[PDB]
């Protein structure tokens, strides 16, 4: 495979005929200093294509979907050039003849302030499995300055999602612990305080949330019981609102843990009780928007509601849910199509359930005027997909992002509220 020099690559940055491809993990791409480098993240302009994906049959379709074409001048890099070899070969097997390998990313590029790098601003909230393993193992890990933690396996009324296999020592939290199946909103401060204490969580506990994807099927009574990692990010939103100061989400959920080769447990870990949550609830009320404020936001050039629903929901063909009667949409919201239905987030995720390359999310959002200079309230049917979209924006450092918790459920439950239906 041909080589490209540091000075060459520097001189080509920002040319849209050269495509720089980072074959490290998405977590390293996002900013994690996985090998102790002094500066983490990716070469400015690079795209993420983890070499992990070479063993998935999806690999070539992913490359094409990311608009990487045989006529492009491709530059690969990783922590070492040897870690790019298989990727370079797979590119050449498929007719990509202009592929170079950059050998000097680590430590030459990472170690030199003069060479541009980008990262997900708040990447340390989105943790890799190696970090969780280090935490549970009591090993020295970056981006961690606490002495108290809990790993929590989220599910919706489905303890078998946890009992069938979970991260060692993790305890399970039913989403019903922190949200009401009546309002479908976060529970009251009194209920949240007791639920968090009864799961062993204080405001100063580092909480690591993850869930298990189990292929939600709309034929089933409770499809959300299979959307465990959306549920985990929903709980992360509620905990962050409530006032857990250090909340992490395992990137890609349970699949990232098993893909990393770590041990699986089926033990039913008994919960520890803490006497005091230790902070006022909610300590971050600005993260939640309720319906009166949502109506105000529809009337301002400064703010917008962001509808993270599926297309059949948006045009009012279906409600999206076997527990929501009305079909339709909130007038004036910006559509940010989630994916295929109320329980999938394909447009925000990779095929391995890790978050989609954040620049892609940002670019698609920008085309619809979903931009950080606005106060945005993300929502959906009842707040699950909205919370995952919100979390992605939070990770990018957007300063005024919220979840409009009530969503379409609360909106349509008031017959006085106007709605739209049909193709726009
Ligand atoms: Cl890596
Ligand atoms: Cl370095
Ligand atoms: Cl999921
Ligand atoms: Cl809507
Ligand atoms: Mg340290
Ligand atoms: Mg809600
Ligand atoms: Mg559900
Ligand atoms: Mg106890």
């Amino acid at each position: 495979h041909m080589e490209i020099t540091t000075d060459s690559l520097l001189a080509l940055l920002g040319s849209e005929k050269v495509k720089i491809i980072d074959v490290r993990s998405a977590d390293a791409y996002n900013g994690w200093r996985m090998r102790g480098e002094v500066r983490g993240g990716h070469i400015k302009g690079a795209k993420s294509l983890p070499a992990k994906w070479l063993t998935d049959p999806e690999w070539l379709n992913i490359v094409r979907f990311k608009q990487i074409r045989p006529e492009d001048a491709i530059v690969l890099y990783g922590y070492t050039p040897e870690e790019c070899e298989q990727t370079a070969t797979r590119f050449k097997e498929n007719g990509y003849n202009n592929v170079s390998v950059f050998h000097r990313f680590h430590p030459d590029w990472t170690g030199n302030d003069a060479f541009p790098m980008d990262r997900l601003e708040q990447y340390n909230r989105l943790v890799p499995a190696e970090w969780v393993n280090g935490l549970i193992s009591g090993e020295e890990i970056p981006e961690y300055d606490n002495d108290t933690f809990i790993v929590c396996h989220a599910h919706y009324r489905n303890r078998d999602a946890y009992l069938s296999g979970h991260i060692p020592g993790a305890t399970d939290m039913d989403t019903l612990a922190l949200e009401s199946p009546e309002t479908w909103n976060r529970r009251t401060p009194e209920e949240l305080k007791k639920a968090l204490e009864e799961h062993g969580i204080t405001a100063s506990t580092t909480v690591v949330l993850y869930g298990k994807f189990m292929h939600p099927d709309n034929a089933d009574e409770f499809p959300g019981s299979a959307a465990g990692h959306i549920g985990a990010i929903r709980l992360a939103f509620i905990m962050m609102y409530a006032g857990v100061e250090d909340v992490r989400v395992l990137n890609g959920g349970y699949q990232s843990w098993t893909d990393a080769g770590f041990a699986i447990s089926k033990d039913d870990v008994p919960k520890t009780t803490v006497p005091e949550f230790g902070a006022p609830i909610p300590s971050r009320p600005e993260f939640a928007v309720d319906i009166d404020e949502a109506k105000e936001m529809l009337q301002s050039e400064d703010s917008d509601l962001v509808c993270v629903r599926s297309y059949p929901e948006y045009i009012g063909e279906v409600s999206g849910y076997n527990y929501i009667a009305a079909a339709g949409r909130i007038p004036g919201a910006i559509f940010a199509e989630c994916g295929s239905d109320a329980y999938h987030m394909e447009n925000y995720r990779n095929h391995d359930h890790t978050t989609r390359e954040y620049h892609e999310i940002e670019d698609i959002w920008a085309k619809s005027g979903i931009i950080p200079k606005k106060h945005l309230a993300f929502y959906c049917g009842t707040g699950w997909r909205g919370s995952e979209a919100w979390f992605n924006a939070l990770l990018m450092g957007w300063p005024r992002v919220s979840v409009y918790d009530g969503g379409w459920f609360e909106w349509s439950n008031d017959p006085e509220n106007p709605y739209e239906t049909g193709v726009p």
